[PDB]
């Protein structure tokens, strides 16, 4: 088939790869238009794969059978909307970030439109990508709507293993959003490695439970315990890296926190549940970014 991808950073640029060794038509698309997208990914046997494929062809974009986007959050609705009326209105359009909150940004797209999250890990060092893990990669319909596309499951599976259709996919973006509200804006915060919240059990529990409080009202079994448990057991495990968060603060690049805590403040609201570490945290971080 003949795919778009929106963005070609690192999870762009290993979809592209995947995509391009399966023999399917491909070209990239970037937000500063050129006409091809240099790629050069390193596999994860250390494997070099190097190739220029096309991008920012408007008919390509106009005849594709899949838009597959692979932007951060805060840019994913207004790049969808600017191409939305030359893809086909056929077309189905597969949104891989972390956070939530696209999808309401979203809903007068006339697309099949289907979200998804993944664990395969991407780093980008200058013009190099690393597939550093493989992993999987969760999608599902975003809307009622769009519940008749599971074949995208199985064709996304024949080119990077493994993909796993979910009809209720945002009980898994929860549970990956829930451990983000915690770790992400307290290692941001006080700039330090993950390991350093080991030190703050007591602080932990009244994010989670806040966080814990949304979830229950938005339809999901969890416990604000159990979510300590497990954040708790990941910062164990994660003891000396850098959050994606802090990792974005100390580069000073824009962060996702909109649609990590503030997604959560949002869906607080619409439940009126009180969220007031979980608001001052997302303060903080917003005024760290402006600076």
């Amino acid at each position: 088939m003949k795919i778009t991808v929106l963005g070609c950073g690192a999870l762009g640029q290993l979809w592209l790869t995947a995509l391009c060794k399966q023999g399917h038509e491909v070209q990239g698309w970037l937000r500063v238009p050129q006409p091809y997208c240099s790629v050069n990914l390193v596999e994860t046997d250390g494997s070099i794969f190097n190739e220029s494929l096309t991008a920012n062809d408007p008919d390509f974009l106009a005849t594709s059978d899949l838009l597959l986007v692979t932007l951060k959050a805060w840019q994913v609705s207004d790049a969808v909307k600017s191409l939305a009326s030359t893809l086909p209105v056929t077309t189905p359009i597969l949104l891989i970030h972390n956070g939530m909150g696209t999808i309401e940004e979203l809903q007068n797209i006339q697309q099949p439109l289907l979200m998804g999250t993944t664990t395969h890990a991407a780093r980008r060092d200058g013009n190099v990508i690393i597939h550093v893990a493989n992993g999987i990669t969760h999608i599902g319909p975003a809307r009622q709507q769009d519940g008749d596309y599971s074949y995208l499951a199985d064709i996304l599976q024949t080119v990077l293993p493994d993909v796993a259709w979910h009809n209720n996919i945002r009980a898994e973006l929860w549970r990956k959003l829930a451990v983000n509200c915690v770790i992400n804006p307290l290692t941001a915060i006080w700039n330090c490695p993950n390991g350093e919240l080991r030190h703050h059990p007591q602080e932990i529990m009244q994010i989670c439970e806040e966080v814990a409080a949304v979830i229950e009202r938005e339809g999901h079994h969890t416990s604000a315990e159990d979510l300590r448990d497990y954040v708790m057991q990941v910062i164990d495990a994660t003891a000396e890296n850098i959050s994606s968060m802090l990792q974005d603060i100390r580069a000073l690049r824009h962060t996702e926190i909109d649609y990590i805590n503030g997604f959560l403040l949002r869906r607080a609201r619409a439940h009126g549940i009180a969220v007031p570490e979980n608001t001052r945290l997302f303060e903080m971080v917003k005024r760290k970014e402006s600076e």
